[PDB]
């Protein structure tokens, strides 16, 4: 009962399934959990001025997200990560900006956008030839280490980790560089993951390609080990316009595989695989951070 990824990707899409609420100009960066039957969303928000962020209210299918009640966090918490853990029954919200380049909180009940505890520090540490500063951080652990994940819009992946033990708790400055490539090719928005019932993680990446953002994958047997490409080119991605079956946009851009299980492992079901990300109207231009971005999800056609 157990399914492979594939070596080609074949999605198909939704259209659009929500319109940011009056004041933000777009809903971005989206991490997904299942919490009680129901999809429990987080995301930054943009009013063009600034970012935010902010969860939508629990919603059961995704056709109503349309409809679900778009709740602002009173302390933004920008490109979100979001996930139980397990070992110290407490949800965690990780994110970028604030007192540290990374910086998380911590809650008993993840629906409510300002039930977080204070901010504590995740990640100290700072990269070279990047204007933007460590971005886009994900978390993920296996049975033993606790591992943070993240770009530099500068063609780099970084990656630190501590034991389980020591986690929730801060990284520090120390970090390993475990991917090198032109910016176009390894940009920002990484995620990894788990794929139940085999023994493989998977890791995405946004690149700036000649039609529009898509995701590069890539695959480990070990969270510390090398990453081998996988489907890692715009003809042929993990998702974008060449494979996504999206009519609204001609990007595939920063968001997060569905996760069931919504424990620090990060876990995906190759079986059932879907992805909320975020697009945009392929006539929408001006400067970047007031571009309209929108969710959308990709179901993977087997
Ligand atoms: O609490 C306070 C903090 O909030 C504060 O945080 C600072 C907030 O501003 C941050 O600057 C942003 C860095 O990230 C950028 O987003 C990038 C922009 O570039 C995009 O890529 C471009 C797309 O278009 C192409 O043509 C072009 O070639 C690409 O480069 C990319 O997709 C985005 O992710 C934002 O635009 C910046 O506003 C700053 O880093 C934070 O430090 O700090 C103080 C603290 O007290
Ligand atoms: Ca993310
Ligand atoms: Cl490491």
């Amino acid at each position: 009962g157990t399914c492979a990824l594939p070596s080609t990707y074949r999605w198909s899409s939704t259209g659009v399934l929500a319109q940011p609420k009056s004041g933000w100009v777009a809903l971005k960066d989206f991490t997904t959990v299942t919490h009680n039957g129901r999809h429990l969303v987080y995301g930054s928000t943009s009013s063009g001025s600034s970012y935010g962020s902010m969860v939508f209210s629990p919603f059961t299918n995704w056709s109503d997200m349309a409809s679900a009640g778009q709740n602002a966090m009173n302390q933004a918490a920008v490109a979100p990560t979001l996930f139980y853990f397990a070992p110290k029954n407490i949800w965690v919200l990780a994110y970028q900006w604030g007192s540290w380049p990374f910086i998380y909180r911590t809650s008993s009940d993840p629906t409510d956008p300002n039930g977080w505890s204070a901010p504590q520090p995740l990640f100290t540490g700072s990269i070279s030839g990047s204007d933007t500063g460590p971005i886009d951080q994900t978390l993920i652990a296996d049975g033993q280490n606790m591992y943070l994940f993240f770009a530099g819009d500068n063609g780099k992946i970084y990656r630190a980790s501590m034991p389980i033990g020591n986690f929730p708790g801060n990284f520090g400055s120390s970090y390993t560089t475990i991917m090198s490539d032109t910016k176009a090719n390894l940009f920002e928005g990484v995620q990894v993951y788990k794929v139940q019932g085999q023994n493989q993680y998977l890791m995405i990446v946004e690149a700036m390609g000649a039609n529009g953002r898509y995701f590069r994958s890539f695959t480990a047997s070990s969270l510390s080990g090398s990453w081998t490409p996988q489907a890692a080119s715009e003809g042929n991605p993990f998702a974008g316009k060449a494979n996504s079956g999206a009519t609204w946009t001609n990007d595939i851009s920063h968001g997060d595989l569905v996760r069931d299980n919504p424990d620090q492992t990060m876990t995906v079901d190759p079986c059932n695989l879907q992805f909320l990300y975020q697009g945009k109207s392929p006539n929408a231009g001006g400067d970047y951070n007031s571009l309209p971005w929108r969710p959308g999800v990709l179901t993977l056609r087997r």
